[PDB]
């Protein structure tokens, strides 16, 4: 389970969307993936068999970002109607539309405990949202330009956030204070992800409580790991061929996946700082890839329109 990677071809390719995939996610307790899409609509999906089960409508503009709380009972989504909306995903029935954003709002996620959400937007904020009333808590200011994504560490203690701004920040929750601001991308960062307490002991072999660790990609075609305790970047994973637009760890802690605008999904070797498997994933962008934390699956969404389904070996 620590050393499967995707292996092509793709087990399955799932259409139906009709305008771009911009995320894909796995539930995290039943065989079903998520997918978002410029066509406004959220679509979901059996990465086992294949079966299409069902679309979630009412957003009026693209779907930008899926989140599932712990308990895998509600689904966030976040859209260029300027809204979150709360899904009772046992219902398939939207719970409360959140207003307040100025602009396209990029970025969702719930918090881990499962009391908050927190969304990024073109608007150039961050904003926490209580989940059972809808009313925004906190905004963080700060970055320059448009926020691309947001993220929170596991604890959710912290979140990081990229920009058009060419920073990845990282904010304490409680009191909103910018632990950390990234800078060595020039160009816009579009992707974080943390790392898994399961990449600690790789991470401190490759560079010979540590941490914590943060991936990012950039339109300058590149993944960064940084030390957010030394505000200092570990290393440079150079390969991609256009902008790269999802990042995150293998589970089991020893690769790092990756996908980017060249068409491909990576596998990162990163101990050895080097692209170790290059699949030619889509026929046009590759937005989004999710690994499941237990069973051998990564999903790919695409510009093609397709959600794909990998076997990991």
């Amino acid at each position: 389970p620590k050393e499967w990677i995707p292996r092509p071809p793709e087990k399955y390719a799932l259409s139906g969307h009709r305008s771009p995939v911009t995320r894909v996610i796995f539930h995290p307790v039943f065989s079903v993936m998520v997918s978002a899409s410029e066509d406004a609509t959220i679509k979901v999906w059996d990465y086992e068999t294949g079966d299409f089960e069902r679309t979630l409508k009412g957003h009026t503009d693209s779907v930008q970002d899926i989140s599932f709380d712990h308990s895998g009972k509600l689904l966030a989504s976040c859209s260029a109607d300027m809204t979150i909306k709360l899904w009772d995903f046992q219902g398939f029935e939207c719970i409360r539309t959140m207003h307040g954003h100025d602009h396209n709002v990029s970025s969702v996620a719930i918090m881990p405990n499962g009391d908050h959400i927190v969304s990024a937007s073109r608007d150039k904020t961050i904003k926490m949202w209580e989940v059972q009333t809808g009313y925004c808590v906190k905004t963080f200011t700060g970055h320059r330009e448009w926020v691309r994504m947001v993220r929170p560490n596991q604890d959710g203690t912290l979140i990081a956030s990229c920009s058009n701004d060419q920073t990845v920040r990282v904010w304490v929750v409680a009191t909103k204070e910018c632990k950390a601001e990234l800078r060595e991308h020039e160009h816009v960062v579009e992707c974080i992800s943390w790392a898994p307490e399961s990449s600690y002991s790789s991470i401190s072999e490759a560079t010979g409580k540590p941490g914590p660790f943060l991936l990012s990609g950039s339109r300058d075609k590149t993944i960064k790991m940084w030390d957010v305790s030394t505000g200092m970047c570990l290393m440079t994973l150079v390969g991609h061929d256009n902008w790269v637009r999802g990042v995150l760890f293998h589970s089991g802690g020893k690769f790092i996946l990756s996908c980017a605008d060249d068409k491909t999904l990576r596998v990162w070797d990163y101990k050895n700082k080097r692209c170790m498997k290059t699949l030619n994933a889509h026929e046009h962008f590759v937005t989004s890839l999710d690994f499941h934390k237990t069973a051998p699956y990564v999903v790919t969404g695409s510009v093609d329109q397709t959600v794909k389904v990998w076997e990991c070996r």
